[PDB]
């Protein structure tokens, strides 16, 4: 197909993200190729170079065609496409699992794969209300979070979605009535934590797990919060026998600066999820990783098995090339690469400060955040992104950055400089 | 990795099987080592022994492992783009596809939602329903309706519409979504069960979004067939009572009953179609919900808004390159004649069965062959007797069944049916 053919069918027949087919004014950029750092995409008939400053939705940490990955791909493609995960196992699964569980906080031990990130926070809810009716306290049905958060598009996970500023809050009517404390805030206050207990103490009884996004909450807003609350929801969580459940999905990897962001505060929960950067953006994988104690207790009592198995649950093609994904992050210096590529954003995005439409400028690891005084205009920011050979896609009022861990510095300044221009445009600005 | 021993020992560890208790199975998992056309190479006794993959790995490998067109298909893919996000790109592999599955599904189904696992496709198939009357401005229209014996996926919406009589998800009934459940659909038609199922439909009409089932074949639920003719009694029903008609066709599309589709044995088109599983051939996860012009233009009609949809590796270049080489191999070939000598050949050879003392019923349907026993089938008796065989089998609950790959040879057919057969014969002696 052309790029022209590739349009047409495009329009007729394909439902795209968050949309209403047929009816945005912005259509979707034809894409070709994608190697390294950079996407090859179709502009007025012409491929263009552009930097894919989105890591493709936060997975692509080592660039597209990594050698590596894509090898890793192909060897297992040679030997075992997939098998069925019930009643088999396999070398991929056991390679991953025994990464995951050795990189993770300590005490979670145990491994259950999926496909996606928001099938694996309904499995870690699952875990979560099954462990309790193992324990024989089948009231603890509900979920406790904060607001500002994001977990996934599944009916369960939408339910500790932000209730007014989320995606979800239509839906609030036919939800899960679930538990929210007020917004995290960026600094640390005592008084927050303080509070966090008190509306927790009086839930505990209907309380199965408090779940969050931990030190950044991304598809909510980029927000950062200061890592000491985790360390608090620990201890409450501990102390009134609610689960702790980190959602990583967005954070794990190193894109905050730590391996995974739960080490900001040396904090372990009961329950973790990962996805996206997991399989280093070739393929949908997620996990679910519990302690010993929750896996076994999930089946105590009356309670049985764990009633979940995904089709293509540990599929040798994503846990391969997961493998290989974790093993080149681990194998290089990736605090510093992390570092340095902060503190690129941080230098790049300096200048968006002074800018009229500009309301905060933030980075945290392989994150950086322009946060504008109104909603981005896709139409004005796409073309003025692609124009300076930066794909970017802003959300809401966030101008925003997660680039590939292989960007050199000149690529982050690129990307840097496309972002300060966005941002320059949201306020120039008829 | 990288030994069988290894393996277990990582696996015996740390990962968590489908549907178990972890920990506490009687039947440890088998490694696999390899996959290749119709066959796996399992480790029994530390030896590597060839056996039949009769389960198709879970009804997804219809064109057996490692086809040279569609490992082809995947490096081909690969060597250009490995993934780019959805949201704001489009490309080749997404339009290909696109365009083969409108043409080849049931008439009127012109719109394609992509999605990373079946259970997810069944949520956005939901969602879409409820927002379609939302749009009509009719926000009553909430529950779903579904007759017994149906199974749906693992998330919580899917769990809904599970049986909660005996399904596997029957314990959770408490505290998911209350659904609508008609009675058992009986094998032979009786328009006396139509009758009642509209009887029932009509008192619920002003609170239901939908009618969801499995066509012709239940599988999960128990391998159960009905007439296709009551298919066309629910378009019917549906059409009269303002009601939408979603097909499930996760476990029975791309010719797996003797039909491209199963909706097309009775010559009627749902107005939302979910497909999965034998999708990709069987190599990567990817699932897909379909649906009509006034569907899609609806949803987005009334002030509903945008789908709030959008998995992070929605219309993966990777999963649908390989969807697009399956899909065209199972066109470009006579797959009807084929799938006729496939039940042909499960019919003769499980005939034998129905004298077995333990043997209840033994039904064949397109590709499918199911023994139903009288009491269930220990696992730790079953899989050894099968596999020295030849013939990997996993039977659940009280079924041995074979949903074989389509290039399995008439003697590949009598091997996979001695050993069901031997399997039966073992169930009866206790
Ligand atoms: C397999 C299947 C599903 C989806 O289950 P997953 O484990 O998510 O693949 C949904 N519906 C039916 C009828 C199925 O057979
Ligand atoms: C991306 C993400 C998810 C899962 O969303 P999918 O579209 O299913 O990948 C869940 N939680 C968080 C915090 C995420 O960033
Ligand atoms: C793989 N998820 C869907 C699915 C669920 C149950 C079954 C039947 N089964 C249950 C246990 C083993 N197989 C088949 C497919
Ligand atoms: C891809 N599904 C998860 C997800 C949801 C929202 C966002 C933020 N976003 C919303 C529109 C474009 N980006 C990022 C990831």
């Amino acid at each position: 197909l052309t790029p022209e053919q590739i349009i047409a069918v495009d329009g007729a027949h394909l439902w795209h993200p968050y949309s209403s087919i047929g009816r945005e004014a912005v259509s979707p950029v034809v894409a070709v190729a994608a190697h390294g750092a950079w996407l090859t995409l179709i502009r007025d008939g012409q491929p263009i170079e552009v930097l894919d400053a989105m890591s493709s939705w936060w997975t692509a940490i080592h660039g597209h065609g990594h050698p590596a990955l894509d090898q890793a791909l192909t060897t297992q493609l040679r030997v075992m496409n997939h098998v069925m995960f019930g009643g088999l196992t396999h070398e991929p699964a056991a390679r991953l699992a025994k990464l995951l569980v050795d990189i993770t906080p300590a005490g979670l031990d145990t491994v259950f794969f999926s496909d996606s990130g928001s099938v694996s926070v309904e499995v870690a809810a699952k875990m979560a209300l099954q462990y309790w009716r193992g324990r024989g306290l089948p009231g603890k049905r509900r979920l406790m979070t904060w607001r500002g958060g994001y977990h996934g598009d599944t009916f369960l996970a939408m339910s500790i979605c932000d209730p007014h500023g989320g995606m979800h809050s239509l839906w609030t009517d036919v939800l899960a009535a679930q538990v929210f404390a007020p917004q995290v805030p960026r600094d640390y206050d005592p008084a927050y934590s303080a509070a966090f207990e008190a509306q927790l103490a009086q839930h505990a009884g209907e309380l199965a797990a408090v779940v969050v996004e931990p030190v950044v909450q991304g598809a909510g807003g980029m927000r950062f919060h200061d890592p000491r609350y985790l360390h608090d929801l620990r201890d409450i969580c501990r102390r009134y026998e609610v689960l702790l459940i980190f959602d990583e999905i967005a954070t794990g990897f190193g894109r905050t600066g730590a391996l995974f962001a739960a080490d900001h505060a040396g904090v372990s929960p009961d329950i973790m999820c990962v996805g996206k950067a997991l399989t280093g953006g070739y393929l949908s994988l997620a996990a679910t990783l519990c302690t010993a104690d929750v896996a076994h207790t999930i089946s105590a009592g009356a309670a049985g098995a764990l009633m979940h198995g995904p089709t293509f649950m540990a599929n040798p093609l994503a846990c391969a090339v997961s493998v290989a994904s974790v093993e080149l992050l681990l194998g290089q210096d990736w605090r510093t690469r992390i570092t340095e590529l902060a503190a690129g954003l941080t230098a790049g995005l300096d200048t968006a400060r002074a800018l009229p439409a500009v309301t905060d400028v933030r980075v945290c690891g392989a994150i950086g955040v322009i946060e504008c005084d109104r909603p981005v205009d896709l139409a004005v920011a796409t073309p003025a992104a692609l124009d300076r050979g930066v794909w970017l896609r802003p959300f809401r009022n966030l101008v925003y950055a997660m680039p590939p861990y292989i960007c050199t510095p000149a690529e982050i300044t690129q990307i840097t400089s496309a972002m300060v221009e966005v941002a320059r445009l949201v306020g120039s600005l008829p």
